């Protein structure tokens, strides 16, 4: 019966990640759609034939200054349409959004700023958040379903971070950041794909770049597949494997009881 697999990875530079084996690992995962974030590549850079995956169409969107963003989406089916951007600057100037439309459902790749390099960067992250809330408050009135493969740089609940008491003071688990996700998953009615099938802790998707973070698992769950409520009962499995990886982020692999078509 019906099945679809969607894999989402923040690659922290698609060339750096590819040099680490990302593409041959993806080729083998049996994904219907792959969503990448933070490619750091220009449209011309992504024209390099070694980024193509056999059996997949590849779409991308680049940041004005390519290193500041970029996202991409591979699909086995040729989507009905692909659109980029969200209609606000902290997305559109940074290639932080791209969407593929299928029958009844669109699947997107979404990237936020991390807000980790000072107050200016955190201002930019809060503004993106607020503008994205506004977009979702309108979009939830549409009839089609959406799967937002999102690299959010925000962990929602205590179980989504290791040592929540120290994290509370750092970008990623600030009170207004947790509040934003409470709004997304609460009043706005969206679903957290992994949380529809698992309430266990110790499932993280990002680690600072240090051997001590790696040995002690000082991880944060920053990567999600955020769902329209019509898809919430279709989730089958979700996994954030610690290995292999290609960046500071783990891949998020989610299977759904849904037969993708165009
Ligand atoms: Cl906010």
């Amino acid at each position: 019966g019906p099945a679809m697999r969607i894999i989402s990875v923040n690659v922290n530079g698609i060339q750096a990640a590819a040099e680490r084996g990302l593409l041959s690992w993806l080729q083998a995962q049996n994904a219907d759609v792959i969503c990448l974030q933070d490619t750091r590549a220009s449209a011309f850079d992504l024209d390099d034939p070694s980024f193509q995956l056999d059996g997949y169409f590849l779409y991308a969107c680049d940041a004005e200054l390519p290193e500041q963003g970029g996202v991409a989406l591979y699909s086995r089916l040729q989507p009905k349409a692909v659109i980029s951007g969200l209609g606000f600057e902290t997305a559109d100037r940074y290639g932080r959004y791209l969407q593929a439309d299928f029958d009844k459902v669109s699947i997107a790749t979404l990237l936020l700023p991390s807000g980790q390099s000072g107050d200016e960067s955190l201002n930019q992250k809060f503004k993106f958040m607020d503008d994205f809330t506004h977009y979702l408050s309108k979009q939830r009135r549409k009839r089609r379903e959406y799967i937002y493969c999102g690299s959010l740089y925000v962990a929602h609940q205590k179980m989504d971070v290791k040592n929540w008491r120290e994290c509370q003071q750092m970008p990623g688990f600030l009170a207004p950041e947790r509040a934003w996700l409470d709004e997304v998953f609460g009043n706005l009615g969206y679903a957290d794909a992994l949380r529809e099938v698992s309430r266990e802790g110790d499932q993280f998707s990002w680690w600072p770049d240090s051997e001590q973070a790696e040995m002690l698992n000082l991880g944060w769950r920053f990567d999600y597949q955020v769902l329209t409520p019509g898809l919430r009962r279709f989730v089958r499995n979700a996994k954030l494997p610690r290995q292999p990886r290609f960046s500071q982020h783990a891949p998020l692999i989610v299977d759904y009881d849904w037969q993708l078509s165009i």
